[PDB]
């Protein structure tokens, strides 16, 4: 019940007791582990508020204080009358930073306490939403010296008045299918690129066309807005050694900014809460460029390197994969845009685990997602046992709006 | 109840009913996932239900469920248990059991081969010397001059856990590891503890970097005894690189036959505590883990040096670069010497095909994603994108504690 996790590269053992404050469910049982499955009212709301407020006031060392019981009473009262309640700004910031702290799949959480929270709960319209998101983007980008941020739009009420950003990220390239066969641009975004045109977008039909924002306020029809190009920092991808690399015409955007998740604090649901930080190198080079259901450029890069592509045992895919990722990091670093390589980030996370066990009693972690998609075992997280459990406040997935909107 | 797994690269979706025939626990609960944790004397009482479950399965596979042969075998096993407190497996049942234990190994990516296992019944064995002979014939047969064949040799089952057969080596063939007084390690750092045991048991250690360890064999619960595998039976491959002539000068070699010998085979409630098994290598087992783990030979540095790489900042990905060439070299050497080996792209693709076939003909295929995904280039292999259900079927291979921690010494 006071569990241990071993690191097998160093024999360091940590005792996890934070897990006993777990709440939500894992999807697993004693008969079946689902650790690799991608996606498993007034009476319920007050215990949720209490749990949150109790830990908020513990963190500020006012557990069982006048201000504690008074806030408990105050929120209790507001729930009894309004059937919801509003977070004090301080609680909003704590709840947001801790939803990140608890993101068991995020390798970048050593930064968790430095999150910039932008309270957009006064927002009423998609134009307003657009204004906030432009401000988010410019602040986060910071001329390439990226800064973590989240912008929190009004909380759900009756599910009919939801605020949603329909894009999965604030900044993504469009996906166009071809009359002759495959796909131009980003295949992952092909359907969304439809719903943009199919909602009135005029596509440049290029390969790296920044998608427009599709913002939904108070449950209304969503609206298209183009992010000012001067706010969208991009890096052209070149190699420090192969001058033919530039001719592939590759570039990526500097700001990863997840916009389609749901943030839960003390029972309240924030359906629009775009958050952002900075890329780990492999997200772009391994996944964005080389996944088969993505830009899948491996075949062409290896040809340009004149590698024996006839048998898998030459490991030509592996060789190319390493070059592509050397180039991504090389390009971001050259243009002074923040980026972290997977060796540095996983090492940082080990340090961060150390600290969370030491000052919090544990750190929920999803090995299937922490371990980078290349060179796994030469990173320290590979040999690190992790315990996965759902703490709250949290980010959670939510249905794609086009399936849901009472249109 | 039915359960669905999806492949996020191809949208193929599969329906698992086989998890319904699941027994032993996972370690997980609805509130904790232990999916990445490495490690998650039996009476007449619980034994016959375990036997009956196994015999039921066995007779279903041969399409004789409820037959007179089936019913008489149950009755015979039942009476043998109450009479003798255990029972013996027929040859046919032992073969089925071992094949299905492999088939059920949810961490094994090589399971497409599961039905082709060569089973060696060593249940008539009684002494360590007899164990040595059986193991020598396993190594000769499985090796096959480089054209490797999968095999398992099954020694007598446990009785009161005071008379266990155990192979004390973790693998039949493994290199020695020596801790030096200066703190560095000569040879394989994984094998230092076992090497000391051998040295203390009387092994004359050549104290080289690639010394094949002696077999340390325990029969019927007696003290273990040392034996040297004849060197002409140990097939080895010198590691060279197809473009880098300096690679041969690193002096590296590896043995050809991976043969796991410290696990426990469970069949119908019987426990076979010595059951060495062997197949052939995936290239990354040697090139990524054996050479490049920090707690192993750790040749990344010296390969990086000789390649002349920017070793100053990790964001040059010099480690990744060196790792790929080392794995190119392992595959190249083994193919050049016509020793069976599989690269990780080939093996993951085969597993996916195996896995789908298992869903269609069996209703599922338990799989441990954490272990199935290769330790390099994970996402460019198809298992990365494969959702997988993990659960425990029997027959099974289980871990067991190292015998030197439990054995009671005679003298
Ligand atoms: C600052 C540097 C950051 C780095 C390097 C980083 C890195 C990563 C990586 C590699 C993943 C795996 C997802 C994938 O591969 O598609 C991930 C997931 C995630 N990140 Fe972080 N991230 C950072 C910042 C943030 C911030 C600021 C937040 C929120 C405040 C956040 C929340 C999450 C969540 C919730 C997930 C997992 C969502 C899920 O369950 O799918 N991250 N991150
Ligand atoms: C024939 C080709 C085979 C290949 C390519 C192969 C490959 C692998 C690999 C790469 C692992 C991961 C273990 C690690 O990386 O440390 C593994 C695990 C395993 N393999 Fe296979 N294997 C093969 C044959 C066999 C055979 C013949 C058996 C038994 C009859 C077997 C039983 C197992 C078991 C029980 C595990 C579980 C390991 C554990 O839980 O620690 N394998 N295999
Ligand atoms: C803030 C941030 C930092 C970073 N460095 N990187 C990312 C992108 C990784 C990511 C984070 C996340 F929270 C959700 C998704 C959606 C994918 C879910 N799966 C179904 C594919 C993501 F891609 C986000
Ligand atoms: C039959 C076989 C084929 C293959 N191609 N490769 C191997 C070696 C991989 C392996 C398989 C196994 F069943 C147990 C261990 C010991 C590791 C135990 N850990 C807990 C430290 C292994 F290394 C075995
Ligand atoms: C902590 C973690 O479970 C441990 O390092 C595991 C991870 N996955 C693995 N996968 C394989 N194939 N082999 C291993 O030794 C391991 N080790
Ligand atoms: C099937 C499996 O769950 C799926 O491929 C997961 C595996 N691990 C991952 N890890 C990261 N970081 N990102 C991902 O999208 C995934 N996908
Ligand atoms: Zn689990």
């Amino acid at each position: 019940r006071f569990l241990k996790v071993k690191n097998w590269e160093t024999d360091v053992v940590l005792t996890d007791t934070l897990h006993l404050k777990s709440t939500l469910e894992t999807g697993c049982t004693e008969h079946i582990c689902m650790g690799s499955i991608m996606l498993p009212t007034k009476d319920q709301l007050f215990p949720l508020a209490k749990e949150f407020l109790d830990q908020y006031y513990s963190s500020i060392k006012r557990f069982g204080s006048k201000a504690h019981m008074d806030r408990l009473e105050e929120v209790n009262k507001e729930i009894e009358s309004t059937s919801t309640y509003q977070l004090k700004d301080t609680e909003l910031i704590y709840g947001a930073k801790h939803a990140w702290r608890n993101a068991s799949r995020c390798v970048g959480r050593i930064q968790w306490s430095k999150l910039q929270v932008f309270d957009a709960r006064d927002c009423t319209t998609a134009h307003g939403m657009f204004n906030y998101i432009c401000n988010h983007v410019k602040y986060a980008t910071n001329k390439g010296n990226l800064r973590s941020a989240i912008t929190i739009f009004p909380q759900r009420t009756d599910g009919k008045h939801d605020f949603r950003v329909w894009n999965s990220q604030l900044i993504r390239y469009a996906g166009y299918k071809q009359p002759d066969g495959s796909t131009l641009g980003d295949p992952a975004n092909v359907q969304f690129t439809e719903i943009c045109i199919q909602q009135g977008w005029k596509a440049p039909r290029g390969r790296f066309d920044v998608l427009p924002l599709l913002l939904q306020a108070n449950g209304n029809d969503p609206e298209l807005f183009q992010i000012p190009p001067e706010l969208v920092l991009e890096v052209p991808i070149r190699h420090p050694k192969f001058d033919w690399f530039k001719d592939l015409g590759l570039k990526w955007y500097g700001l990863p900014a997840v916009s389609n998740m749901l943030l839960e604090i003390g029972g309240l649901e924030f359906s629009a809460c775009p958050f952002s930080g900075w890329y780990m190198g492999t997200e772009i080079g391994v996944r964005d460029y080389c996944d088969n259901s993505r830009y899948n450029i491996l075949e062409e890069v290896a040809k340009k390197m004149d590698l024996d592509m006839r048998k898998t045992s030459s490991l030509w895919k592996d060789q190319a994969l390493v070059e592509i990722n050397i180039a991504v990091l090389y390009s971001f670093q050259s243009d002074k845009v923040t980026i972290v390589d997977h060796h540095s980030a996983t090492e940082s996370f080990i340090k961060h685990m150390e600290n969370e066990y030491r000052c919090r009693g544990g750190c929920p972690a999803d090995w299937v997602w922490i371990v980078p998609p290349m060179s796994g075992s030469i990173t320290p997280v590979f040999h690190q046992e992790m315990l996965n459990y759902r703490l709250t406040p949290s980010f959670e997935y939510q249905p794609d709006p086009w399936n849901t909107h009472v249109w």
